[PDB]
Order: C-alpha cells, then sequence, then structure tokens
C-alpha cells in the first residue's frame, strides 16, 4: 500500500472528509470504519475529532487498499494520514467509532484497528461507556 498526497477542502462528519486528490475534489470515506451520525450520541465529538485532525494537519495523505477505489456513491474508499497519524484507528483508539464495513480485499489495516478497538472498550471510551 501507498500513500498520496492530498489537500483538505472540507471536514464532513466522522469518517467522510472531502480533499482535493490529482486535483479533483472528492468526498473519502474511510475505510473499515463507521463513526456515529452528526445527530447520535458521540457523532458531534466523532466530527469533532477527525475535524481537528485532519485541519490542524500539516500533511494528509491518501492510501488506497487492493480492492475498490470508490463506492455506490463515488466516494473514495481510503486510509487517510494526518501527519503520518491515520485518522481510521485514532477515532477507533478513541472510542470514536467502530470497526465496520470490512470487505475481502479492501482489509490491510484490520487487525490494527481491531486492536485498538480492543484497548478503547477496554478503557470503556467513549461509544463503549
Ligand atoms: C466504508 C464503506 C461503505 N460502503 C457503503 C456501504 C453502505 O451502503 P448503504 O448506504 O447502502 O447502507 C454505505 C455506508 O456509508 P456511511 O456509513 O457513510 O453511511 O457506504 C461501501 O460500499 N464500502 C465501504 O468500504
Ligand atoms: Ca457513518
Amino acid at each position: 500500500l501507498h500513500k498520496e498526497p492530498a489537500t483538505l477542502i472540507k471536514a464532513i462528519d466522522g469518517d467522510t472528509v472531502k480533499l482535493m486528490y490529482k486535483g479533483q475534489p472528492m468526498t473519502f470515506r474511510l475505510l473499515l470504519v463507521d463513526t456515529p451520525e452528526f445527530n447520535e450520541k458521540y457523532g458531534p465529538e466523532a466530527s469533532a475529532f477527525t475535524k481537528k485532525m485532519v485541519e490542524n494537519a500539516k500533511k494528509i495523505e491518501v492510501e488506497f487498499d487492493k480492492g475498490q477505489r470508490t463506492d455506490k456513491y463515488g466516494r473514495g474508499l481510503e486510509y487517510i494520514y494526518a501527519d503520518g497519524k491515520m485518522v481510521n484507528e485514532a477515532l477507533v483508539r478513541q472510542g470514536l467509532a467502530k470497526v465496520a464495513y470490512v470487505y475481502k480485499g479492501n482489509n490491510t489495516h484490520e487487525q490494527l484497528l481491531r486492536k485498538a478497538e480492543a484497548q478503547a472498550k477496554k478503557e470503556k471510551l467513549n461509544i463503549w461507556s
């Protein structure tokens, strides 16, 4: 897997970000995770967390997996890094996302994310409290 440059256009919610990628605006949906919708409990904290993370970052990168790069809505499917920290993992580690939407072929970082979910659950953080 490889990291590619992109630039923040707009934070959207906990697990969707608008980024400019190869000079085109695209909506990017985070692989392997599900944040609450803004209207649900922890949804605002998940949107807030992703927002800070991507807005504070000096360098945003996207990393596609081995499988589909777009979903059926035309959204990118990817891992996002904020100054080398994976957003997908960080949300799960804080108990602001669950591991979800694990489809074979786009699941390189599954174990890593499950490990973080385990430690979040252990600490009873946020969604696990
Ligand atoms: C994360 C992810 C979501 N999706 C689709 C499945 C879901 O379809 P349905 O909309 O038909 O339920 C939807 C969930 O996205 P959100 O959690 O953003 O709503 O996005 C994929 O197809 N592949 C993926 O890797
Ligand atoms: Ca969601």
